[PDB]
DNA sequence: ATTATGACGCT
DNA sequence: AGCGTCATA
């Protein structure tokens, strides 16, 4: 009664920006906009890989992980932009200082922790305390939420989707209590309001439209900023959460999507997030682990406790590059050529890393992949990294992975190696 | 022959 | 430390 905590403590936003590498690209190229685009990587085999896919395009059936050449097939009018390619390799740079226009622009709202290119997690819980206290007991008018959706409204006793957007608003709206600074639905409508300050800003800013989530707190802002994508936001409610559980497939929720989601569904029996309420922590706790279910058993009840974490900056920087096929690198020069090409990329993202952000970087991972080996990564293997030097750090590389060659004469590599990666970890402040 | 990343958890 | 899992353009 007075005593189970439901996780309405915090206000947690999650920005993620629409079809961000095209929007990007977009901006760039003004013949790109309002079409069906797509930007892709690499060109000979198949056309290229597509990364990112326009709402347009999406239409056609287009989606990222498709040959360009496939896509093709299903909208012979797309349009393409290409990665650009800087000493043998894709080069992401574009698209890393694209996040970070938008990322600070984020963080004159609040601390943010960055968690990809082109999205970020917000707490904005001492934000809505104070929006609350100018407030005043002012109940919060419809004009000031224009872009969101109020998560299963409406509801009860129009064709349009504006006008449903509206109405849902206008039901949660009604039954707010204004007069209650501490209610948490209150408080995520303030949240609301400051997230559409936020998303405008982004836009008027950057050019880029983005989508957003409103809930209580990480998992569930993700959750909610997919529902109504693109360029809207939307607030998921403590009290939505039963009703959009019980047909909520498991993977959708953010770290189900793989082995551990597919177990839930095997050794339980069930589909849905909602179904999970009926097992007792011990019980999750039995087959998944006595963290993961605890996190299920809180999670099916829309309560979560994972912070919002104080980090705008990656705390690594790598470079990697495959050589599938028949590309495979066979040869000592070969494997050197490459990672010295890495490894300048590395240099000048990490010069420039250390200029922006007084920090440098201390330890060297270097990671391969052999030919005929199922997983991503093959070896792992680190080393110091004492100075920004491109010639070093290949040479050091070569250094780590001189003995995976099995070949009896030292020109030749062998078995033959399908990925290389160097990553710069481990930063300390300068 | 989706590729190029990046964070977190386990032992 | 090195490996595995999960995630995102
Ligand atoms: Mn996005
Ligand atoms: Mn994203
Ligand atoms: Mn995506």
């Amino acid at each position: 009664g007075p005593h189970m905590a439901t996780g309405q403590d915090r206000v947690v936003a999650l920005v993620d920006m629409d079809c961000f590498f095209v929007q990007v690209e977009q901006r760039q190229n003004p013949h790109l906009r309002n079409k069906p685009c797509a930007v892709v990587q690499y060109k000979s085999w198949k056309g290229g890989g597509i990364i990112a896919v326009s709402y347009e395009a999406r239409a056609f059936g287009v989606t990222r992980s498709m040959w360009a050449d496939d896509a093709k097939k299903l909208c012979p009018d797309l349009l393409l932009a290409q990665v650009r390619e800087s000493r043998g390799k894709a080069n992401l740079t574009k698209y890393r200082e694209a996040s970070v226009e938008v990322m600070e622009i984020m963080s004159r709202f609040a601390v943010i922790e960055r968690a990809s290119i082109d999205e970020a997690y917000v707490d904005l819980t001492s934000a809505v305390q104070e929006r609350l206290q100018k407030l005043q007991g002012q109940p919060i008018s419809a004009d000031l939420l224009p872009s969101t959706y109020i998560e299963g409204l409406p509801q009860g006793p129009t064709v349009q989707k504006e006008g449903m957007r509206k109405q849902g608003l206008f039901q949660w709206l009604d039954s707010l209590q204004i007069d209650n600074l501490t209610s948490p639905d209150l408080q995520l409508t303030v949240g609301a309001v400051i997230v559409e300050e936020m998303r405008a800003a982004i836009e008027r800013e950057t050019g880029f439209q983005c989508s957003a989530g409103i809930s209580h707190n990480k998992v569930l802002a993700k959750l909610a900023c997919g529902l109504n994508k693109p360029n809207r936001q939307t607030l998921v409610s403590h009290g939505s959460v039963p009703q959009l559980f019980s047909q909520m497939p498991i993977r959708k929720i953010r770290s189900l999507g793989g082995k551990l989601g597919a177990s839930v569904i095997e050794i339980l029996g069930i589909e849905y997030m909602g179904e999970l309420t009926q097992f007792t922590e011990s019980q999750l706790q039995s087959h998944f682990g006595e963290k993961n279910g605890s996190w299920l058993y809180a999670m099916c009840r829309g309560i979560e406790h994972d912070p919002v974490k104080p980090r705008q900056l990656p705390k690594t920087i790598g470079c990697s590059k495959n050589f599938p096929g028949k590309t495979a690198l066979a040869t000592r020069e070969q494997v050197q050529w490459w990672l010295l090409q890495l490894a300048q990329e590395l240099e000048e993202r990490l010069t420039k890393d250390r200029n922006d952000n007084d920090r440098v970087a201390t330890q060297l991972v270097v990671s391969i992949r052999v030919q005929g080996d199922k997983r991503l990564s093959s070896l792992r293997r680190c080393c110091a990294l004492t100075r920004y030097d491109a010639h070093k750090m290949s040479h050091d590389a070569f250094t780590v992975i001189k003995n995976c060659n099995t070949s009896g004469i030292q020109t030749e590599w062998s078995p033959p190696l399908t990925m290389l990666f160097l990553c710069a970890t481990k930063f300390s402040a300068s």
